[PDB]
Formats: C-alpha cells, sequence, structure tokens
C-alpha cells in the first residue's frame, strides 16, 4: 500500500485525512492533488479500487495497477486548464459515489462497477484542450483519423486501451476473454456517451426510461436486462462529467475558472488562425457568469432533475445545491 508520491511526511497524514471523504460527494479533489504531489488520478483510483475490493476480486496486481494509472495520468496534459488529470480524478470519484446511491443498490455486477470507474478514469485522456468542432474545422490529424465523428471521445478510448497492451501495464490480465470482451463494449459505450453532441438524445431516452421505471417493493430500481443497465451506466458517467455545478460553491467556482481559461485559450487560437471566434470562447465579449447560468438552465439541471427522478429521493441534496449555485451566478450578473 503506497501512501505518498512525494518527499513530504506531513502529506501522508493530510492525504489520508482527505481520503476519509472518499465515499462522499463533498470530497475535495483539489486537496487530494495538493497532498499527492499532483497524482490525484493515480491516488484516487488506488483508493477507490481498494475501497471496493476490485484488485482482489479481479486479481489485479497492486504493482501493475499503479504503473498503468501513473502512465494514464501522464497522458493527460498538465498544460490544459480543465481537461487534465484532476478532472478525470473528479469524474472517477464522482462516479464511485453515484454507483452507491441507494436506489441502485445491488443492481450492478462487479464487472460493470469496474467498467464504469475505468471509463471515468480514461474518458478525457490526451485531451488537447480544444473542442471536436475546432479539430474538424482545422483539418487536424485527429479529425482526419476519425472522420469528424466523436473525434476526441474515440481518441480517449484508443489511448486508454492501447496502454493496456504492454504486459507490465495490463491491469485486466486475469479477467477471462469474455470478461475483457464485455468490459470493452461497456467502456466504449460509456465514453462515447460523454460526447456533448449526443446529450439531447441521451436525455430523451433517459426521460423515456424514467417514465416507465419499476421501483421494486424494497425501494430499489428493477433493471432486469443488460440494455437497461448500460443505459443507466452511460447516463451516470455523463452526470459525473457534468457534476461540477452540483458540488459545493467553493469547488464549482474553481472548476468554472478552469474551463473558461481553457475555452478562452481556444478562442485565442481561433483568432490567431483568422477563424470565426466561437462566441463562448471569446474572452473580449463572453460573460463567465451568464455561461454558467445558461449551462445549468439548458443542460445541467434538465439532466440532473431527470437523474433525481430516477433515483428518488437519493439526489435531492444535489438538486438543491445546483439551484443554489445557479442562483449564486445569476446574482453575479449585474443586470436583471
Ligand atoms: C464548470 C462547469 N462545467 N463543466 C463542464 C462544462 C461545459 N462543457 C463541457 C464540455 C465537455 O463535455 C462536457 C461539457 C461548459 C460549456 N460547454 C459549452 C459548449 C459545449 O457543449 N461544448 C464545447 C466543446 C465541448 C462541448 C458551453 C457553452 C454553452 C452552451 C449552452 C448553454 C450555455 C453555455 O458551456 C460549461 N460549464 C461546464
Ligand atoms: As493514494
Ligand atoms: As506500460
Ligand atoms: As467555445
Ligand atoms: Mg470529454
Ligand atoms: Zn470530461
Amino acid at each position: 500500500s503506497i501512501s505518498r508520491f512525494g518527499v513530504n511526511t506531513e502529506n501522508e497524514d493530510h492525504l489520508a485525512k482527505e481520503l476519509e471523504d472518499l465515499n462522499k460527494w463533498g470530497l475535495n479533489i483539489f486537496n487530494v492533488a495538493g497532498y499527492s504531489h499532483n497524482r490525484p488520478l493515480t491516488c484516487i483510483m488506488y483508493a477507490i479500487f481498494q475501497e471496493r475490493d476490485l484488485l482482489k476480486t479481479f486479481r489485479i496486481s497492486s504493482d501493475t495497477f499503479i504503473t498503468y494509472m501513473m502512465t494514464l495520468e501522464d497522458h493527460y496534459h498538465s498544460d490544459v486548464a480543465y481537461h487534465n488529470s484532476l478532472h478525470a480524478a473528479d469524474v472517477a470519484q464522482s462516479t464511485h459515489v453515484l454507483l452507491s446511491t441507494p436506489a441502485l443498490d445491488a443492481v450492478f455486477t462487479d464487472l460493470e462497477i469496474l467498467a464504469a470507474i475505468f471509463a471515468a478514469a480514461i474518458h478525457d485522456v490526451d485531451h488537447p484542450g480544444v473542442s471536436n468542432q475546432f479539430l474538424i474545422n482545422t483539418n487536424s490529424e485527429l479529425a482526419l483519423m476519425y472522420n469528424d465523428e466523436s473525434v476526441l471521445e474515440n481518441h480517449h478510448l484508443a489511448v486508454g486501451f492501447k496502454l493496456l497492451q504492454e504486459e507490465h501495464c495490463d491491469i485486466f490480465m486475469n479477467l477471462t476473454k469474455k470478461q475483457r470482451q464485455t468490459l470493452r463494449k461497456m467502456v466504449i459505450d460509456m465514453v462515447l456517451a460523454t460526447d456533448m453532441s449526443k446529450h439531447m438524445s441521451l436525455l430523451a431516452d433517459l426521460k423515456t426510461m424514467v417514465e416507465t421505471k419499476k421501483v421494486t417493493s424494497s425501494g430499489v430500481l428493477l433493471l432486469d436486462n443488460y440494455t437497461d443497465r448500460i443505459q443507466v451506466l452511460r447516463n451516470m458517467v455523463h452526470c459525473a462529467d457534468l457534476s461540477n455545478p452540483t458540488k459545493s460553491l467553493e469547488l464549482y467556482r474553481q472548476w468554472t475558472d478552469r474551463i473558461m481559461e481553457e475555452f478562452f485559450q481556444q478562442g485565442d487560437k481561433e483568432r490567431e488562425r483568422g477563424m470565426e471566434i466561437s462566441p463562448m470562447c471569446d474572452k473580449h465579449t463572453a460573460s463567465v457568469e451568464k455561461s454558467q447560468v445558461g449551462f445549468i438552465d439548458y443542460i445541467v439541471h434538465p439532466l440532473w432533475e431527470t437523474w433525481a427522478d430516477l433515483v428518488q429521493p437519493d439526489a435531492q441534496d444535489i438538486l438543491d445545491t445546483l439551484e443554489d449555485n445557479r442562483n449564486w451566478y445569476q446574482a453575479m450578473i449585474p443586470q436583471a
């Protein structure tokens, strides 16, 4: 059991202290990064897998796990403001919390739980800090590889799975062939669903499933076939990716600042290229505060409201936090 990645003895204690909140929505991943010598994804993933006895269940060597995770973390760009390993850490930890919501208790197999957390870990790996549309419009190598379709998301999967090809890093070595086959299918499905161009349709289908839901007597959702299970899993990882506004205001505000740095930097590159400036990426005109109000009203609230419906009453405190945070950014807009 590794307990630090740095030279600071005070950090072993501070890290173990922060990790007492592993199973909680209120964990502070920024502090985890500070106390792990900037290894939030390696350390959180290590903590999650031990908490769930996944290294034991799936006969994954601690040594191989750490080596794979360090290397995956190293393929996130630390010079990208938002889509770096802290984001991946956050989404994996958020997914670990959502998997334990009481409504889904006993629903998922171990393989499925494993797929979901691994999918969260890999889901933005090697992100270059610009959008699919910027890659397509600049005729980039990635858009030429992937034929303009879910360019980044296909890339994130490719990198994640390609890193398992070296024996020293193959954390899934002791799964069976069929297990590996099913996990791959599941992870591909979940990561491709994080493409925002698919959100409107994913929400429609999720609403449509909330409508016909069958909460069994003991309070647990009945999700009887693979199709229903993978559909909840894809929406869970999506919610987790879109969870920043549902966290304490102190955390949300730092997340907002990072995504706007990244977005504004894309705006600048576009200007440098004489391209049309994407309006939300334009630092000279766009309002951070309106963008968040807009993003919640149009995208985050409708999704979480629908998730809450599904897991009722598990998600009520998230919903209220969101509404508070929304109200907080509105009140920062100087006009009406
Ligand atoms: C800080 C809160 N937060 N977290 C994510 C996010 C966000 N976009 C993410 C982009 C990657 O995939 C998941 C969503 C945006 C955001 N994205 C867009 C456009 C979009 O969806 N893109 C761009 C590139 C990737 C997909 C906006 C602009 C916007 C649209 C509609 C209503 C209000 C604002 O804001 C704002 N706050 C975020
Ligand atoms: As750790
Ligand atoms: As390796
Ligand atoms: As933009
Ligand atoms: Mg992504
Ligand atoms: Zn993401």
